[PDB]
């Protein structure tokens, strides 16, 4: 299907939900935490749709589709489609995002049960944080929800009272903290901005000057932007729908459209037939975007495909779409070649990128700074036993490469020319950032002090990817033989820049 970064989260069944590895003996929970990209969302504003809505109306004028019938039903997915982002509005989470966040805090609950009926007891309070976008707090209150009606609401009173919360309603529960979970801009959700000469500053302004000035991240994108065999998909995926003819004066440059109401340059701003400018802004397009070739239409038309995979619960009633009749077949093969198009674009810009630099990927440090200092204060005599994050795919990106997780862990060559392709590199965006992806720690602890050392037992910590039990980076000693239980101590060192391990002292 090919959905990239789009693709919908997939819960784990009750094989692998009931099969976490137990800690070694006496050892207890003491914590968890996680961090959580928002649900599956609708369109982010008017514009793969109000493109090609153009294009179709020059293509009406100009007899350029194959048939009245495949006019109608392009008019009519496109027309749904709209309808269905105006209903739900632009950008906001969908019925399919609610569920799947909904499944994970049940989830999260179920694994923890007797730490957080110990905390419920014990008067330990759990901790929800949010990036400020309307999109990760309603998430983050869809993930609640499900965790108190896991728990039969008895944590509902153990709730940290944020001093910054994120609004004066239902996410009046969520601290926002864009320092940790939205790191890669100046500019913050609220309409705030991170403080000049703050490091927070400093991180997200060098890692967008970076990204905007670096001359191999440009150079592999336009190689790849005209890769001929994209080029060729894009014919034979358009070849469906218009003539020869008009594919042909559209690839001899005859054609060209605005994302304004006639289509031309000099028109102004194009809003989606029945929204507000004022209640939905990204309901109106930006008026730069334009279609030049059939790469353009192809793209637009497979973004629609793929967000169409996240509007599945908003897919009823009289304003039906159904974009996937458009990659049947071995048109599928067109689909992977705009996949990894679609994930070029993060993977040099949000992920490993080229060998030779970490700018890509270091501005997640402070995330993970946050995962360690929030551990560090539960030991220490703290009583938030959990820490829920809410974020974006630009950050669970970086943080999946700066730790290694599976399929950020090899870097395209330094090269323009021999670039990232699905051939020679394991990173994909359905896999390494779906919609919900999550990364979630639990951390056990032995009571008393370990004899022969004046001190108390160190934490270990079991990491979930995708609530998939995965172990850390290869470089990290585990405290037993094929275990996934890890010191803090061994984390801290071998998750440095360092990459170095405590040896035999990483063992229980
Ligand atoms: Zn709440
Ligand atoms: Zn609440
Ligand atoms: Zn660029
Ligand atoms: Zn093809
Ligand atoms: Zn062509
Ligand atoms: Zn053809
Ligand atoms: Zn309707
Ligand atoms: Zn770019």
């Amino acid at each position: 299907r090919y959905y990239s970064s789009k693709q919908p989260y997939v819960a784990p069944n009750d094989a692998t939900a009931s099969s976490y590895s137990k800690a070694p003996k006496g050892y207890g929970p003491i914590y968890t935490e996680s961090m959580a990209r928002h649900g599956s969302r609708g369109l982010s504003s008017y514009k793969y749709d109000a493109l090609l809505m153009r294009m179709a109306e020059t293509a009406a004028r100009d007899g350029g589709f194959k048939s009245e019938a495949i006019k109608a039903e392009f008019v009519k997915n496109l027309s749904g489609i709209t309808a269905a982002n105006v209903e739900n509005g632009y950008g906001m989470l969908t019925g399919q995002g609610a569920q799947q966040h909904y499944g994970i805090g049940e989830r999260a609950y179920q694994r923890n049960r007797s730490l957080f009926d110990q905390a419920a007891a014990d008067g330990g309070t759990i901790a929800y944080q949010s990036s400020g976008e309307a999109r990760a707090t309603e998430s983050g209150e869809n993930f609640e929800k499900g965790f108190n009606e896991a728990s039969g609401g008895r944590l509902i009173g153990n709730v940290s009272a944020p001093t910054n919360p994120a609004d004066s309603g239902n996410g009046k529960d969520f601290q926002k903290n864009p320092d940790t979970l939205y790191f890669h801009k100046v500019q913050n959700p609220d309409g705030t901005s991170k403080v000049p000469g703050t490091k927070a500053y400093d991180i997200a302004n060098n890692y967008q000057n970076f990204v905007a000035n670096d001359a191999t991240i440009a150079g592999a994108e336009k190689t790849i932007g005209d890769n001929v065999d994209v080029k060729r998909a894009s014919h034979d995926l358009l070849s469906q729908i218009f003539t020869e003819e008009f594919l042909a004066k559209l690839e001899n440059g005859e054609y060209k459209w605005y994302n304004t109401t006639d289509g031309t340059k000099k028109g102004g701003k194009n809003c989606a037939p029945g929204a507000d400018a004022s209640k939905d802004p990204d309901a109106c397009g930006e008026v730069s975007k334009k279609i030049k070739s059939e790469y353009d239409a192809a793209m637009d038309l497979y973004n629609l495909y793929i967000i169409a995979a996240d509007m599945h619960n908003e897919n009823t009633g009289d304003h039906t779409f159904a974009f996937d009749q458009y990659f049947q077949g071995a048109y599928a093969d067109d689909a992977r070649m705009f996949a990894w198009a679609l994930d070029a674009e993060d993977f040099y810009e949000k992920g490993p990128s080229y060998a030779g630099q970490n700018e890509t990927y270091s501005i997640a440090q402070p995330l993970l700074d946050d995962f360690l200092n929030t551990i560090d204060a539960r030991v220490n005599g703290g009583s938030t036993v959990a820490t829920f994050r809410f974020a974006h795919a630009q950050t669970m990106m970086p943080f999946a490469a700066l730790l290694g997780l599976p399929g950020s862990t090899q870097q395209a060559p330094a090269s323009t020319t021999d670039v990232y392709t699905y051939g020679n590199n394991e990173w994909r965006g359905e896999s390494v950032t779906p919609m919900a992806a999550n990364v979630q720690w639990d951390v056990y602890a032995r009571k008393g002090e370990d004899p022969a050392t004046g001190q108390r037992y160190t934490p270990i910590v079991r990491m979930l990817y995708n609530e998939n039990e995965v172990p850390f980076r290869s470089e990290c000693t585990p405290v037993a033989d094929g275990s996934t239980w890890y010191k803090l101590t061994e984390l801290k060192s071998c998750l440095a820049a360092d990459h170095k391990t405590l040896g035999q002292d990483a063992r229980i």
